[PDB]
Order: C-alpha cells, then structure tokens, then sequence
C-alpha cells in the first residue's frame, strides 16, 4: 500500500522537521516506494511539515545545460551558439539526473527559480524571493549564491534515501576553502535579457572535483569524502522517511567541517 501523506508528515516530524524550518531535500524516489498521488505526495508533504512559514530550497539545475559542450572554450562553438535555447526560468525542466522530483518542486505553484542556468535552484515559502536572488555566473554555490544565504538562515540539508555525494551545500566548502591548486573552469551559458537570447562566459570553481585527487573519473569526489567523514564521527537524526532511511543534517555545521577537512589536507 502506497505511503499516504499524513504519513510522510508523521515521519517528517519524528525526523525533527518543525514547523517554519529551512528544509533542502536530497531524494531518490526509488528508496522512498510507492506514493498514494505520485511523488506530489511528498512535496505535499514536505511542504506542510515545514509550514506555511517554513521554507524549501532545492538544487534543479537544467536538463538542457551546454555545460559539457561549452566547457573550456573562450566561446560557445558556432554550432552550439546557433542553435542553443536560452534558459528561460519559467519553462526550463530541471535536470533529471538530481532527482525527478525537482521537476515537481519546480512545477509547484508559486515556485521560484534563480537565473543561474547550470547551478539553478528552485525556492517554495515566504522568503524564496530572498532566497533565490541574486544568483549570478561565477558565483554558482560561493557567497552571494542561494546556498550562501541558505547557510546563514539555519538551513538543514534533508537526505531521503541519497548518497553522501549529493550533498550540494558542500560546493559553498570548496568555493571558500584555503587550498592552493584549487581547479577552475571556463564555461558558457544562453540567458534571456528582456527577452533577447545572450550567451555569457564566465569562470568559476570546479563542481566535479576542486583538486586533482578529487576531480578523478574514479570515485570518491571531495563532496563525498567529507560528508562520509562528517557523518562517521556526529550524532544526525536518522529515522525512515517511507521505506528510504533518512538523515536530517545541519547545514551550516557540515560546511564548516568541510572548509576544516579540506584545509587541514592541504596547504595555503
Ligand atoms: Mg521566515
């Protein structure tokens, strides 16, 4: 029998989401089973175990981001510059790769969107408008960005059945860490200004590995390595949320265990 809602709400609470919280959710519908109305169910649920003064932030990105066919140029190529579409926040799918359901939080009335393409977030409560904006090329999860301002609101990073390499706040950790080497990327994206398509270039912190040992095409990536140690040696509330075990995370203290794990490793 499919998970009803007032279910999910019920081990929603006991996972110790209250009411007004600043929840970022990490899913894989798969661990989760069955829902009643589909993965709704669990939007609605999160959704009324946060409150109507509570808020949700969640990493969508874009299905169709160039990232891959425009990193390393100086310029989008002239057969992916011609043809791209812009992304518009309003219509552009989130990616699937990070979970099908952000293209429900994305799709749920009153919704917001950050205009960054590639790293885009989508925002659902009172201060989502705070939340999502502003978000700007270069600065995909550093200061300035929405995980930068979901950090200093008491944010707490949800993981419903997820592995520790989806831990996304964990990008704000490699953006300001102390380390020397710290790997780069020159990458191109399509915006709608006013209403004119525009491509873009800008630079910004490696999201696929901040160093050489990290970045490798074998596992593990730094994200990885230091939500692993985090949750080896702290006391997280787990608990079932559906049939995925779950961990509700405080956003704010992982960061900061990532910016000492990786400089305690590496020099200045
Ligand atoms: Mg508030």
């Amino acid at each position: 029998t499919p998970w009803s809602k007032s279910e999910l709400v019920r081990q929603l609470r006991d996972l110790g989401v209250r009411s007004g919280d600043m929840v970022m959710p990490h899913v894989s519908l798969r661990a989760v089973g069955p829902l009643a109305d589909g993965p709704q169910t669990l939007v609605d649920a999160l959704i009324e175990a946060v409150g109507p003064t509570g808020n949700i932030l969640a990493f969508v990105s874009w299905r169709d981001s160039p990232y891959e066919q425009t990193l390393g140029h100086d310029a989008p190529p002239a057969a992916i510059a011609q043809s791209w579409p812009a992304f518009d926040p309003d219509h552009a799918p989130a990616y699937p790769g990070f979970g099908a359901i952000n293209e429900f939080i994305r799709t749920y009335p009153g919704c917001r969107r950050t205009a960054h393409p590639d790293a885009s977030m989508a925002a659902i409560g009172p201060d989502a408008a705070w939340l999502v904006a502003p978000h700007e090329m270069g600065a995909a999860y550093g200061p300035r960005s929405p995980i930068a301002r979901f950090l200093a609101h008491a944010g707490k990073i949800l993981s419903i059945g997820a592995g520790p390499d989806a831990v996304t706040a964990l990008h704000y950790a490699e953006a300001v860490a102390r380390i020397e080497g710290k790997r780069r990327v020159t990458y191109s994206m399509p915006l709608l200004r006013e209403g004119k398509r525009v491509w873009v270039t800008t630079s910004d912190w490696d999201s696929n590995g901040i160093l050489d040992e990290y970045a490798a095409p074998d596992g593990p990536d730094a994200v990885e390595r230091i939500a692993r140690d985090y949750l080896a040696r702290t006391r997280v509330a787990q608990g079932p949320v559906g049939g995925a075990q779950s961990r509700l995370i405080d956003a704010a203290d992982i960061v900061s265990f990532g910016i000492e794990w990786l400089e305690a490793r590496h020099a200045a």
